[PDB]
């Protein structure tokens, strides 16, 4: 679980959106595995404006926090988790790391800020669905 917190924006996995998630609806992509619900309290969190390919996410199943080398944001095919099939996902970013079910929501954090939150994972790899480009998180 875990989300990101920016103005009056919350950013949580589009498959871990609550109801409450999507009865304030702003924006949701299948295809990114994201979904921004309207928030009443204002959140602190500074989204990454970069293309930096070196971060630290939060792995909750380690309850550690790991360095890692990611790829830029691609479309990406993701092999059989358990919430989804196998199937393909967009602004996908690639690092070699632990990842399981639970730990979707965990934050990659570089200099610039909040990268994105880990969306998919397995054969020694964790997917991060990036947020960087979503430029209107940081407008009303
Ligand atoms: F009125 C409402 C408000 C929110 C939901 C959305 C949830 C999301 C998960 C799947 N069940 C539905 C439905 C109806
Ligand atoms: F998790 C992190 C990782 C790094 C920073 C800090 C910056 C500044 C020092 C070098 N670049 C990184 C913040 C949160
Ligand atoms: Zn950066």
């Amino acid at each position: 679980s875990g989300a990101i917190y920016v103005g009056n924006y919350r950013v949580v996995n589009r498959h871990l959106a609550t109801h409450n998630d999507w009865a304030n609806l702003v924006w949701e992509d299948s295809s990114r595995d994201l979904l921004v619900s309207s928030t009443t309290a204002q959140g602190c969190d500074t989204i990454a404006r970069c293309d930096c390919q070196t971060g630290v996410y939060y792995c909750s199943s380690r309850r550690k926090h790991y360095p890692v080398s990611f790829s830029k944001p691609s479309l990406i095919f993701v092999e059989a988790s358990e919430y989804y099939p196998a199937r393909y996902q967009s602004h996908l970013m690639l690092a070699v790391g632990h990842s399981e079910p639970g730990d979707c929501g965990g934050i990659l954090r570089c200099q610039h800020g909040v990268v994105g939150i880990v969306s998919t994972g397995g054969n020694g790899l964790v997917g991060f669905a990036d947020v960087r480009d979503l430029l209107w998180l940081d407008e009303e």
